[PDB]
């Protein structure tokens, strides 16, 4: 198996989108941590650096770059993250390791978004991958009912807790053939922090490791 | 104090509801505190309590409540709470006392939402006072532009984190005519926790103290 190195190659050529000055916006991951350490080719283009966590934050920093608050960058022009499925139309579901709700506020905040992933993200049909939603601790127990309502299983994730004060609930059994809709019935939800599907802003670019280690561009 | 006699004699009357032993929802700020006081004569009939605020936690518990987490409770009887705006659809603005997100999940987990108020916090159009977000810090002032779009004045409300972590927009001139539309809209913004509007899940009784010392049921 090469996962690795299909990885290593979608993030690479990713990088390869840093042509100008720009800030920059880092996502989460195991794709994303060979993203990173391609960054010291593209120091005199990387003006400012925006990171989804603080495991990404202790990584960028590791290698000399200045971490800012989003507040004080204002706008990312380019956000490079991973993610857990990719569908026909660039939707996707991410937040299953970590950084659920700073992810996708760096993808809200971002002119351009760039996913990477290996063949093994591509599905037709969101929803094999569970979705993860963060939820307000006291609000745990009610969003899992609503979710059941919704025909889904939800699975508390005990003693995980976001870097948000928050806790994560997986949502299985879900065919999710309409993500727009079920993103906006989630976020309609008391308590619901935010979900892991990214639909109604979807990636406006996706590079794709194929399993014979080429790139296709979506 | 005229005004505290008014907000006395509104959460008196909502104690009243408190007939059988129930799960007992208490809100946040002023109005409420004169019916945490009015709880001593009602002890017999709460067997649980659930409480929307650190500060409200301290305050029942000084009286000797056993305040139980959401989450074991299950389900609250009767919640009671005070508003900043109730308009005549029993549709409020609520999180001047920076509790919102708590609260709207109590209410959210509610079988009944009693709302205490005095009579001027009743309007026939929300968005005077302004409207309350809460917002993860670092979608700050992404959530403040956004708000700009829907003909929001986002202003940050300095020095003030809520129970949650979380920093709070207040958001002026907004002339909210359809709440239920807002409160939509509002919950599709990446980074919004809560916002301050309560129609999806209106008030179910509203009892308001007039100026004149009478008690007015919505
Ligand atoms: O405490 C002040 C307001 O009632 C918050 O809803
Ligand atoms: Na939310």
């Amino acid at each position: 198996n090469n996962q690795d190195e299909l990885k290593k190659l979608a993030a690479t050529e990713a990088a390869k989108s840093i042509t100008t000055e720009i800030t920059l916006g880092v996502g989460t991951g195991s794709t994303v941590g060979f993203l990173i350490e391609e960054l010291v080719n593209y120091r005199d283009k990387i003006k400012t650096v925006v990171s989804s966590s603080e495991d990404s934050t202790r990584k960028l920093k590791a290698l000399g770059f200045d971490v800012v608050d989003l507040n004080y960058a204002g706008e990312i022009d380019l956000y490079i993250d991973g993610a857990d499925e990719c569908n026909n139309h660039k939707e996707l579901i991410k937040g299953g390791g970590a950084a659920l709700t700073r992810e996708k506020i760096c993808v809200a905040a971002a002119k351009k978004f760039i996913c990477i992933i290996d063949e093994s993200k591509k599905v037709n049909t969101l929803g094999n991958f569970p979705l993860p939603i963060e939820v307000i601790p006291m609000a745990r127990s009610y969003i899992a009912r609503q979710i059941v309502k919704l025909g889904g299983q939800p699975v508390y994730r005990e003693q995980t807790i976001t870097d948000n004060g928050n806790v994560i609930l997986d949502v299985y059994n879900l065919k999710i053939d309409n993500p727009l809709k079920l993103e906006t019935e989630l976020n309609q939800i008391t308590g619901v922090v935010t979900n892991g599907i990214f639909a109604l802003k979807p990636a406006d670019t996706v590079i794709m490791a194929t399993k014979d280690s080429n790139i296709v561009v979506l």
